[PDB]
């Protein structure tokens, strides 16, 4: 078990990525925070995970923040402290993708997707850092970006920049947090059979097609990102910062 | 001459490797809206760029426009119209690095930032390739970004990420504009002798420092992104969309 | 215990990262094959290995191999089958770095670089490959590339391409391969204190000044590439091919 | 005109991106060294580029050199020191790329790959560089590598590797070769309609499938690799060493 004492920040854990890998967290000891989106959606899946992690033995809790609202970082850390005492990983899982052209695109949706995916990470990431400064013991922090922080999306115009500036606040926090043991990386997930791709996946025509690109023959599922996150969170990964990790079954790679 | 017919639009055209390109530009014989801060010290920056090319025939204009303001946007494209009938090339240069600590960065002046340097750079894109699309001409597109969207800084965490969301736009345009003729590329400046860096460089004991990692043996200046940049801009990158160029002396592969 | 039913090729096993990724493998439960050089310095050390794994419950023999000689493939494949009856996990790491200038260059030399980098490697892990489609249980591929398959190195003009090619190998393999459950993944190790580097690094003016660009503040060891191979080689990394992995303390992302 | 007194050396000039390479380097003013395989394809088509380039003023010479002949790149500075007294660009194009299945390669196709691709590469910038760096001028390397430097290709296991090489060796000598003025980069073309790829689009199947990934809605010609082979030779990037440049059309970035 690799988090036998380390208690660990999820955010945006009520389904998808964040909910498979605070799961994953509590199965290697973990002491989990379940950050959701405090909604009704989020609120009830979040008691659904916790409710299943105490039914093998673990324990978390489930907390409600807006990613998009910049204190939820210091707020979730609070949380954090006043239930297990410490804040030793944080996955930024939080996010958004929704599907828009380019030359059409309204600054609302764009400015809200930037504060969600890109601004709202920066400062949960710093508040979830500074309490890994001065407990003093390191710590870990993995940001969920995406394989288009690699490539392009002619949709994603608003989005992908917030993938890759994800990457890119790990790389440079990589580095101001390194003397102080806090490692900082990133995964890239591929094509994951989630929420933010079923629009594409309920037509089910180019999900045939989808699935023909990948090498490994199928799909993403959350549970392929759990693995991951939770080795780049272990010491399993203790000379690991500022490295991006691709998770996508060969998907980048494969050329056509 | 390479841009003769072209009207060329740079941002942050007063100092630096702003003016140097639009320079370059109109040497090459296009017609360049050498946009700026509004401030004096642009438009003084701006109107003697104008009269500098206007002294070996050239043609230039001047316009003031805040890039954090979104509406400089279609601002910038109206002057251009207003003036000279087209836009053609679109060099998104505006940017600024105020250094600074990570675990202690302000919320106003990271949302400035992000606002000046991707978000303001967003829909002057949107804003110039809906007028490239219009004329249905083609045209190119090109982000000054860095080579700080490759790797880290440890005062550059609120930086970085604008840098590498410009690369990743420019990714995701060069396929929502590519079938419309409209190529996207960024260039990846290095360690550039300018005013963005001119208190840091100051040292006098670390510039040397940093100049020992150029395997050409020398830091930037301005005049060494004007190449790469009109080159971008021509038909002689004509099959070259999405693509990034660095221009740094050597320094990211010079692993010291 | 991740590699229970495992059996692990690891080449280059006598020595250095070799030996830590084949000794943590088999406490993980892995049936080892720790190939080395032939030489009785490998053999020795290959020896002292089994014998060190053997001592708290391990399984492992010990097979010389030239890697320059591309019949090490199958003769390290019919080797772990004549003992061990399967193939499932290969980690090819044997690799030698002769630091030496670029225009005086011998061609012996930099053959004997490419043939035992790459050559044998690519046979090798072909030969390996044959085995796991033959059992057609899947299977995990792990090539020891290194940091310098993204950046340069003056005296490393002969070294680099093998590991880039080292990397763009467990690419096109993870496309081949995919289809048939078996996933291929690089390592990319930083500076790692091994032998490799011995007299390099012996300068002890310029130690420091390659410690100084690790924002984790110390250089690598063998054991800290260790959790890294065992996880890609595990079933945490379902989802994992053609990626690579930093293992370098930040040290690519820290644009000192 | 960029190369006004520049002498450049392209090997495998006879068809394909080093033909039309040769040609607009003529054109910009440089006097042109035409290496081909040595075969009567290759003779043939060195002369027709060289009747045509005096066709329109220019001057060149046709020289025959086998790539994997390590010999051939002093013969080729040799050639073109006899003829016009200076060695100033390298365009090292050569190269194959036999479509084979992995798991069953010959040993012969791989190592005649790695030879001509790679290795006879290594040996024909390293002659060409030497003279470059007695000459005390400074100069100009491109290597023409692939957009498979940065993807895999399922039959392709033994040529991405080569072109990932080619790339870090330009890496690699940008920094060796950084202080002596002598400026290495790589070209990375798309899918270019040339002999190469003539066994897939003869069959025009598939073609129509090639096109469509392509953003910019159409496949590569030689001439588009001539823009930006002779941009990086000449002063227009001047601070441009060490780097990559995609010339697809948005290929790599169009993700599916
Ligand atoms: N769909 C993919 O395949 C894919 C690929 C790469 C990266 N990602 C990224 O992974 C992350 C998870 O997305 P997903 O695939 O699991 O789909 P998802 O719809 O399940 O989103 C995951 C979580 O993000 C939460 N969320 C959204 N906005 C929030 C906000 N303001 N505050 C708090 N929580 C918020 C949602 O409530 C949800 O629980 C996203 O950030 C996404 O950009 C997804
Ligand atoms: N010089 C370097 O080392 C370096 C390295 C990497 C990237 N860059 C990027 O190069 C680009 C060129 O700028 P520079 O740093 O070379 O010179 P500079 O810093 O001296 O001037 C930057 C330009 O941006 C303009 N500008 C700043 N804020 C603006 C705003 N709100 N609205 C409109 N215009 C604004 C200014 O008018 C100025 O001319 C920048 O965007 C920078 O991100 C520079
Ligand atoms: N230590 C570093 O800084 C560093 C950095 C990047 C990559 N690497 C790579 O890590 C890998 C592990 O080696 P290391 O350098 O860490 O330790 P090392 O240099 O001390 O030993 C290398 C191993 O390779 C084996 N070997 C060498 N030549 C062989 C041959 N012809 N045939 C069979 N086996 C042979 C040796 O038995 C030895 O155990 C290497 O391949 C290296 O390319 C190391
Ligand atoms: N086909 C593509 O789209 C593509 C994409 C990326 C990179 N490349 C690379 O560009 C280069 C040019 O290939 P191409 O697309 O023009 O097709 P091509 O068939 O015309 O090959 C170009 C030249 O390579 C010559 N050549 C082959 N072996 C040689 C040898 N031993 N010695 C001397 N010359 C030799 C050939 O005679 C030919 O003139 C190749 O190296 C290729 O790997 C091609």
């Amino acid at each position: 078990s690799l988090l036998i004492d380390k208690t660990v920040i999820v955010t945006g854990a009520s389904r998808g990525i964040g909910r498979a890998a605070a799961r994953e967290c509590a199965r290697q000891g973990a002491r989990v925070v379940i950050g959701h989106s405090g909604s009704d959606e989020g609120r009830a899946g979040a008691l659904s995970l916790a409710e299943e992690i105490a039914a093998f033995g673990g324990t978390a809790i489930a907390v409600g923040a807006d990613a998009a609202d910049l204190d939820s970082g210091e707020k979730l850390v609070a949380a954090a402290v006043e239930a297990f005492g410490s804040v030793d990983v944080l996955v930024n899982n939080a996010g958004i993708c929704p599907f828009h052209s380019f030359l059409d695109m309204p600054r609302e949706l764009y400015l809200k997707t930037v504060g969600t995916n890109l601004n709202g990470a920066y400062f949960t990431v710093q508040a979830a850092a500074r309490r890994m400064k001065e407990q003093g013991r390191g710590g870990a922090i993995i940001a969920v970006s995406s394989i288009s922080a690699l490539v392009g999306g002619a949709m994603q115009t608003h989005y992908t920049p917030t993938k890759a500036g994800l990457l890119s606040l790990m790389q440079s926090c990589a580095i101001a947090l390194g003397p102080y043991g806090i490692r900082c990386n990133a995964v890239l997930p591929g094509t994951i059979a989630t929420d933010i791709n079923k629009e594409d996946l309920s037509d089910l025509e180019k999900r045939e097609r989808m699935t023909s690109r990948v090498p490994l023959g199928r799909l993403g599922e959350p549970d392929d990102l759990a693995g991951p996150i939770v080795f780049l969170a272990s010491d399993m990964a203790r000379y690991v910062t500022g490295a991006s990790l691709l998770v996508d079954g060969g998907l980048f790679v494969n050329l056509q």
